[PDB]
């Protein structure tokens, strides 16, 4: 019985983000080339996946957090985390 | 407890695909910048992972669906989901 | 019971790596345009995630292997797999 992780990265430094689901909550550890630190992402979830893409130099991250049959999308677009439009019928 | 997801994205629109393993089957939700919709992917599996790459504007997706110790690779190369050559001796 | 996988890919051949957690071990299957073959990676873990990035033509891979509350990072930077600096307090 283990924590569950999801990871994404970008650029050539690189930056890395690792999300960990643990006892119903998801937190984030970050690397920007100069040591690991705790990130701002903090949301409910028993399961996590992540994807990200660059528009020029700007990173955009989408985290999919699931509890039961409900998946919530969280969005990073250079400012804060916001709730995304994702829905599903589970 | 919960469904298990995998996500991939491409381009700068972006396009996003989210695969959800729910009670033994994997389904797909799709974003191409204009609203979420249900994709054609539907395959059995308790666990899912995904990767994708672009060739110019053409997306290629590989979904790894697992039940027990058998992982089946499903391929999108523009022309419907086809069974891939992946094997593993788990 | 059912194994858990994580997948990454790079280039446009492409190269693909699929990591499978089974019976407390994470193993690796590899594709680079010929056949699937078993990779060198083999480490303890009940859960796995992965990310990778190119610097020029050189691939760098990070595998996050979790057992219980402990996530260990394994790093490929062209010459072998080495333990990474990642830490967390789960
Ligand atoms: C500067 O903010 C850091 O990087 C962003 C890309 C996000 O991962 C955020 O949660 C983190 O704290
Ligand atoms: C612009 O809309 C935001 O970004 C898209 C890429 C999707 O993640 C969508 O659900 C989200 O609300
Ligand atoms: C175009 O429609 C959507 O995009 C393809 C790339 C696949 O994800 C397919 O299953 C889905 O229906
Ligand atoms: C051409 O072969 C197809 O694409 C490769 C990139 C692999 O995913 C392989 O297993 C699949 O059958
Ligand atoms: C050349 O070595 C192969 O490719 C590397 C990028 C790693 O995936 C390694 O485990 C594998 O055996
Ligand atoms: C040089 O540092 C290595 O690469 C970084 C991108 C991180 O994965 C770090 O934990 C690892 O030790």
């Amino acid at each position: 019985s283990s924590v569950q992780t999801a990871a994404t990265s970008w650029g050539t430094v690189p930056s890395i983000r690792v999300y960990t689901a643990n006892n119903g909550r998801i937190t984030e550890r970050c690397w920007d080339g100069k040591g690991w630190y705790t990130g701002a992402f903090n949301e409910p979830g028993d399961n996590v996946s992540v994807t990200s893409w660059l528009v020029g130099s700007a990173i955009h991250i989408r985290v999919y957090a699931s509890t039961g049959t409900t998946t919530t999308e969280w969005c990073w677009d250079g400012n804060g985390w916001t709730r995304g439009a994702y829905t599903a019928t589970n």
